């Protein structure tokens, strides 16, 4: 039995930025009232992930990473409700509370107990439940799935379908909802419109794949690396461009290419070069710029704001727009049903133990999304 | 009779920078074809006005400025339909050709057949009809307004109801109209919604009226100059601040009086710290913040993008949204049904001649708008 115990379990500990992930021996101690422990079966890799061990996003160290999850319920604190042991979940990397300011709008979906702004590295009650050869281990926007065993805030975990294929379905908890979301729910495409989107990783993907259910006349999938265009091809793009074939700057080839600019431009990387690109490629009366990939740390644009007076809205998001908790269920049950396929964003499957060799693949730009079995 | 022929009139001619207004004898050529010739009754001092003045914004001179303004038609060019001699028009500062791109999409306003972008201060055929002491004169935005007679183009020219009084709408021309749609065609302000306006000039005592009609529950109205905060409650506003009572900066006051910031917060004034105070000031989460003041030439504002990542929503726009050549004669129909009074935003009244006057009103904040009458 685990109930009620310390669990003792292997995790990937992130010691030290730019280092290797270390698997070593975790207790993670038992949920609190309105807190779920899940013993994890799959997890997807996500360059958010990534932006920890680069410096490019800041949270707490040392720090259990990984948020694109499913898994099985272990067991459940006081009060739970939501969810009971023996139920597939998945985490998510932003909470629905569903009681503030945020939750109650229904434009909305940054929960005002998020982790995300000025991390914390620890559940809503300010504490964390792991510890390490002596040493307490921070959380990672309230999931920690690169563990076996995680503890989440109740608001942060949605139930799904029990007959849910976990090692396809973590998609949905972060890179799949957040690009098709981008797309269907915060820029809000448009039959017939034209569409730029710059990065072809898993969100970027997913971003294609939102702006062809919207129905784009056009979407022009922009990478540097050329080797994802097949991908992008098969998933809706009309055309694909690498920035590097050209000598004039991206944007302008863009707007040359759609007579004056795109209608609807997403930027899927997370740098600022890119950002800049995307705002100038959509048209300057009609156009619409989504910011979906998150920015190196305290870095900023510097732009002219006539940009935005002759017509242009740029806006961001997190998750696609979709309100965490109930989105999430809908979209693995439209995923049952066929509406959607995720085969085409697995390239890889590894057992969680190799997860280095999960983000060498992604810094070698040979996977889309490396999927980790426990 | 000038019909056909060169009139020869006065003018308000800015012949360089920073330099007060020559009152001189010009000619004005008869209209071409598709072009309206129309004798000026009455023009509003807009900020914009001024900013060529104090260099600002940049256009070619020397110069007619003037674009907030209504007159009764001399002539007409051969194959316009719109309007004839004898009716009552409105200029516009940006035309609706119907033909483009953006004529053509319904959510935009921003003509391709403007001269806003890179200025040539010249009618849509790439010439001029102003002359003064033996050289050629530039027009601005494709209305120089200032004049007993000026010449534009037919699709910037809007028929109005015979009856309307022109010393009245001709606010409608540019200021109450970009205000006023600014918070219900572009923010698209909604009931029991908080909203914020930054600068209480004719345009954002506008944007408050608009706030209002929108059904806006809070409207906190923010100047530095506390002499505007009668009219500001007058016309809407719930709440008015002065950034120079608080040791605090004002987007965090103003957060702090809005659970965590605005709805809507718009930029009337023309600034880089407003602008960026003004997008501060909206919630992180279910924001909007539509900028509408014109800010001084080739200057950036600096922004980190999470400001947008949380889920902000950043636009701008011109004429408030509206589709020019149709909208303001419906604003005007809604002005002649009693649906609204400009009488607030009119301070002072003025002959031409006394344009320098006028704009001494404006420098000195005693003014909202002076409606100088030919
Ligand atoms: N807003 C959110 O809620 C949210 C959710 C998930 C991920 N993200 C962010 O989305 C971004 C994309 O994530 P991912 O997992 O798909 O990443 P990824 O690394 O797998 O994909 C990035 C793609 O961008 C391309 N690229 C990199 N630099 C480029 C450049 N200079 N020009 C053109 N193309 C370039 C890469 O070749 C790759 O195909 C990341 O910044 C991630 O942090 C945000
Ligand atoms: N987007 C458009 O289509 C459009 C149309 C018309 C005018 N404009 C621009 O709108 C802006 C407003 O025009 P207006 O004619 O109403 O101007 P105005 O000068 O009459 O009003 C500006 C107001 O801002 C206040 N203000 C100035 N500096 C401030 C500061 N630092 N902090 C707080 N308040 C400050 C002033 O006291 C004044 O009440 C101008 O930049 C104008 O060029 C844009
Ligand atoms: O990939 C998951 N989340 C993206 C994200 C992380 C931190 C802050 C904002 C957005
Ligand atoms: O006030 C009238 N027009 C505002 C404006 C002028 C020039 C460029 C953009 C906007
Ligand atoms: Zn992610
Ligand atoms: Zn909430
Ligand atoms: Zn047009
Ligand atoms: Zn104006």
């Amino acid at each position: 039995s685990t109930a009620g115990k310390v669990i003792k379990c292997k995790a990937a500990v992130l010691w030290e930025v730019k280092k290797p992930f270390s698997i070593e021996d975790v207790e993670v101690a038992p949920p609190k009232a309105y807190e779920v422990r899940i013993k994890m079966v799959a997890v997807g890799i996500c360059r958010t992930d990534d932006h920890v061990v680069s410096g490019n996003l800041v949270t707490p160290l040392p720090v259990i990473l990984g948020h694109e999850a499913a898994g099985i319920v272990e067991s459940v604190g006081e009060g739970v409700t939501t969810v009971k042991p023996g139920d597939k979940v998945i985490p998510l990397f932003t909470p629905q509370c569903g009681k503030c300011r945020v939750c109650k709008n229904p434009e909305s979906n940054y929960c005002l107990k998020n982790d995300l702004g000025n991390p914390r590295g620890t559940l809503q009650d300010g504490t964390r439940r792991f510890t390490c050869r002596g040493k307490p281990i921070h959380h990672f926007l309230g999931t920690s799935t690169f563990s076996q065993y995680t503890v989440v805030d109740e608001n942060a975990v949605a139930k799904i379908d029990a007959a849910s294929p976990l090692e396809k379905v973590c998609l949905i908890g972060c890179g799949f909802s957040t690009g098709y979301g981008s797309a269907v729910n915060v820029a809000k495409v448009t039959p017939g419109s034209t569409c730029a989107v710059f990065g072809l990783g898993g969100v970027g993907l997913s971003a294609v794949m939102g702006c062809k259910a919207a129905g784009a006349a056009r979407i022009i999938a922009v990478d540097i690396n050329k080797d994802k265009f097949a991908k992008a091809k098969e998933l809706g793009a009309t055309e694909c461009i690498n920035p590097q074939d050209y000598k004039k700057p991206i944007q302008e080839v863009l707007k040359e290419m759609t007579d004056g600019g795109v209608d609807f431009s997403f930027e899927v990387i997370g740098r600022l070069d890119t950002m800049m690109a995307s705002l100038l490629c959509c048209h300057e009366a009609c156009g619409t710029s989504v910011i979906v990939g998150v920015p190196p740390a305290s870095q900023n644009l510097s732009i002219n704001p006539m940009l935005l007076l002759t017509g242009r809205t740029w806006k961001g998001a997190v998750y696609g727009g979709f309100k965490s908790k109930e989105g999430i269920p809908k979209l693995v049950a439209d995923f049952m049903a066929k509406k959607f396929s995720l085969d085409a964003l697995i390239t890889h499957v590894l057992p969680f133990e190799k997860i280095n060799e999960g983000f060498d693949l992604l810094h070698s730009g040979k996977s889309i999304r490396t999927v980790l079995t426990f």
